[PDB]
């Protein structure tokens, strides 16, 4: 695996141990061998959890997710997969890698994607390994892989809202449940449901993830209502998964909008690491899962490959070129190498409307390249009268850096900034010029 030009697909089934197993082998060798090398975890409870794995060992850990002190003489760094390309986003020095190691390899965040095409770029260069550590590379078919213990599949009626009747085995059910629901407002609505019915629910999202995550260690629960972010190596102590096998798709229409589409059928690789929460230990066989849809390439098309894209363009390689998306995701998007390359000013701003701004992407990127600069806010305010964001059935409103209320009425409208309440108030803060 080590050798220069190569990357290596991990795809052991999930839950055979190349997080707690595989990984600390990897890395002793590397250490061994003199490979300056980085491991990627996609969350911050994930490189918590590398750190017990790999506890012992001289990793440099560079999130604030670990209270360690360090020696100085790591050649092992550990970081999220979206701190690894905003570091490369910046004008800070990212060494050169010699081995490069993503866990959760599938991980279908813009910034994953790009480190991906960043790291699979380098390796066909010839200038570095690579190890994508995942159960379900891109691409897989296998909705069901194999697991630790026999998995009791089923299709059925899953509810996406509020229910009086009809779904009594939901209720049944004496056990732990993770419900994977297709976004934070049809999860709040189950879990209103389900609370009212006498259950202790928790609730997951990629905003809430860190601290939210805790509370399943430390109290009794008897369902997880989770979005798609729980496909990452978050593990339960669970009995039973129940998926809508439902996401929702942001698109972009005639290059100048992003929907939230859907509610839409996930991939196969998402539904295998969703059921694959369950079936992890092999001392309990029959967990379930309950499914209810099929699965589809919702993948294409998807904003977030053509997000990517976007990164990558701004990212030095060498020279002027521009590192490719990894081959088997390369075709999720129609986008032409380099188009969205931004002078070095502009490429500021695209970096701070992410990182300070915490805009999407796309449309971080509509406002860098207009030549706005990243505290001149007149644009979320002189969109057309459709472009309005409303809240509870009223056009939202905030108080400008000027001191004038107005209505948010962006000039590009980003179906994120408003998915939910949380969203809509950090945008509002946004609006206002508050950070």
């Amino acid at each position: 695996m080590l050798k220069k030009k190569q990357l290596t697909v991990l795809d052991l089934h999930p839950g055979a141990g190349k997080t707690r197993r595989v990984l600390p082998e990897i890395v002793r060798e590397a250490i061994k061998k003199r490979l300056r090398t980085v491991i990627l975890a996609p969350t911050r409870v994930v490189a918590a959890e590398m750190e017990e794995a790999l506890r012992g060992l001289p990793v440099r850990y560079m999130t604030t997710a670990v209270n360690v002190t360090h020696s100085g003489t790591e050649i092992v760094d550990l970081m999220c997969h979206a701190t690894f390309t905003s570091r490369l986003l910046q004008p800070i020095r990212v060494p050169n890698y010699n081995l490069n190691i993503m866990d959760e390899a599938h991980f279908t965040d813009p910034s994953s994607i790009a480190a991906r095409g960043y790291i699979s770029t380098r390796v066909e260069m010839g200038e570095a390994a690579a190890i994508f550590m995942t159960a379900t590379p891109p691409g897989t078919r296998d909705a069901f892989p194999d697991s630790n213990s026999p998995i009791m599949d089923t299709e059925v009626e899953v509810p996406e809202r509020a229910w009086s009747s009809g779904f009594d085995w939901v209720t049944d059910h004496s056990g732990k449940t993770v419900w994977f629901v297709p976004s934070v407002r049809n999860g709040n609505e189950i879990a209103a449901c389900l609370t009212k019915a006498g259950k202790r629910v928790i609730q997951l999202s990629r905003k809430t993830f860190e601290t939210e995550f805790q509370k399943t260690k430390n109290q009794e629960w008897d369902f997880v209502i989770t979005t798609d972010i729980s496909e990452m190596g978050a593990n339960f102590k669970a009995d039973r998964v129940i998926d809508s096998r439902r996401c929702l798709k942001p698109v972009i229409l005639d290059g100048e909008r992003v929907i939230l589409a859907g509610p839409m059928p996930v991939t196969h690789a998402s539904a295998a690491q969703r059921r694959g929460r369950i079936g992890r230990n092999p001392n309990k066989p029959g967990d379930e899962y309950m499914y209810g849809g099929g699965c589809a390439e919702t993948d294409e098309g998807h904003a977030h490959w053509l997000e990517a894209r976007m990164l990558l363009d701004n990212i030095y390689l060498q020279d002027g070129l521009i590192a490719s998306l990894y081959r088997p995701e390369a075709d999720k998007v129609a986008a032409i190498e380099g188009e969205f390359k931004l002078r070095t000013e502009q490429r500021k701003t695209f970096v701070e409307l992410m990182k300070r701004g915490d805009l999407p992407v796309w449309l971080a990127y509509q406002v860098a390249s207009a030549g706005i600069t990243y505290t001149d806010r007149r644009w979320c305010f002189d969109g057309t009268t459709n472009n309005t964001i409303m809240e509870d059935s009223v056009p939202a409103e905030v108080w400008t850096k000027y001191g004038e209320k107005r209505v948010l009425k962006p000039r590009w409208m980003d179906a994120r900034v408003c998915s939910d309440h949380a969203a809509l108030k950090s945008f509002k803060e946004f609006a206002a010029g508050k950070r």
